[PDB]
């Protein structure tokens, strides 16, 4: 099995706060389900080839999907910006398989990925330990 | 919009003791977030049409999903029990939809629904405020 | 160190739903913290000889108190029930020390606990590990 | 009533992540209740003169603790750091009254008090709605 464990780290309260409003898990690699701990997120999972996502929504009312998965035994994520209310994770877990729109950046196995949205706020997903079975990483929003 | 109020009743020890492991919502009716406040769950929709799942697993290792949503301005619910691990609340959800094998269910606009699993699990899901657009239910695990 | 993990049960809901709204850790045997993880809440503390308490306050209004602690190497228990608003955890949780009122409940080294509220929720605490320093309890509120 | 809601933003991954080990409320003003919801924390308290305390532990080993309260209609805040393990929140709670050695910080209604701990983590409260009886605080880890 491999499990990823997330802190989230908001940085800027210019940006609004945010909470999580949805999270999933893609039904590879016997699936896997998430977990919460001492204020951290855990996503475990069957074994390499699946990923889960986590949707946030913050009280300014801005939508941001982040997900994270392992892709032939290396982690991979992805920070979706912008999203409109009917582009829930149910709708974008999927665009990472099946020859999706998204595939390309699983593909990647990105140990760390930026990117700035729409309305200015910054996020990060970035591993802090980024091989073996048990990964971690920070999910900053700024 | 419409809103649904859950509050998690877990009566019997004895089933071992049940934590959410993911929170799908369907994209049909502008979406819809999951959000939590005292201890309750609660499902907001951008109008009649959608729903969401809550996976929940066991301390014994069970798994089954519990469906909450509207269907042409009714209430609906399903409960799924005895899941293997790669039957993900990604798969149910929308199952629901599109002529899929569970949308008999979503049409039947139940306000209650009783079930027990292989494992002997007494599940009941029961609207307390069943009309209009805040809605209200009890879901017990026995 | 000690820890007690507990898992609560909400048998009916003709009594309300209970939420925590207060938890204290008292400052002997070098403290201790309160955690949760999958749902559960964990009293992690510095040695044998301090407690710390849980109030509760259902949708109904209703507030209670569950302390929990070990005494002399053996776990206890006590719930207080029918309290003002003005009775907090803060006021409650020293009561068992310095010669209190309920210091008397700590001395027992309860493995179990049964009352019922003026207003008719029945209360249990009940080890399902008694012994050792990872201890475990059920606490069902009925 | 008089309620302060707070949302807590972490900085600095080089901190360590912190979450909430204790809360508790003093028994003035008829007490009060933590609750929360979407990711932020409540406290209610019956009338002006009381305040809770909320304990916080990194995992880096860090105890830290974030008092708010209301005195004489006029918010107030503090932060203490360095603290030991058996300096519970039920030790600190207390000490802004009854003539405690902390009453003199309360005194002085602060609307953002800032400090920096012996290991190098920066603590704000910062109020962001200063005035009426439904209070907001940003709590900024850094
Ligand atoms: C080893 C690995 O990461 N493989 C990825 C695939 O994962 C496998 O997928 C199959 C179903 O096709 C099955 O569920 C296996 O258990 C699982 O390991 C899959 O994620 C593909 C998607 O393009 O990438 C890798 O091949
Ligand atoms: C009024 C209502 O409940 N209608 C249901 C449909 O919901 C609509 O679906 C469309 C997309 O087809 C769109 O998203 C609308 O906003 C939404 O109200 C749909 O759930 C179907 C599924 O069979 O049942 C009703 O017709
Ligand atoms: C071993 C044990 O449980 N002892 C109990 C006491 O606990 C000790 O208390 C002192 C403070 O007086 C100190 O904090 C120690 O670290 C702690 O173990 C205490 O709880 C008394 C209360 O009457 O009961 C036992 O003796
Ligand atoms: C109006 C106000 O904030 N008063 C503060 C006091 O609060 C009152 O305290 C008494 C108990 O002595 C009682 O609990 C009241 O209900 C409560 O309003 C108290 O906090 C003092 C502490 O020095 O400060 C103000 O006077």
């Amino acid at each position: 099995t491999y499990s990823i464990t997330l802190r989230v780290f908001q940085r800027n309260p210019g940006r609004g706060f945010f909470s999580i409003v949805e999270k999933t898990v893609f039904h590879y690699a016997n699936g896997g389900t998430w977990s919460e701990a001492k204020g951290t997120h855990t996503l475990t999972m069957g074994g390499s080839g699946t990923s889960g996502v986590l949707r946030f929504m913050s009280d300014k009312g801005e939508l941001i999907t982040v997900a994270v998965g392992v892709h032939n035994y290396k982690r991979w994520c992805d920070v979706v910006t912008g999203l409109k209310p009917e582009e829930t994770a149910l709708v974008i877990n999927p665009q990472y398989y099946n020859n999706g729109p998204r595939a390309y950046t699983r593909e990647k196995q990105l140990a760390e990925y930026n990117v700035t949205s729409v309305v200015g706020t910054r996020f990060e997903v970035k591993y802090t330990v980024v091989e073996g079975n048990n990964l971690e990483a920070n999910v900053i929003f700024s």
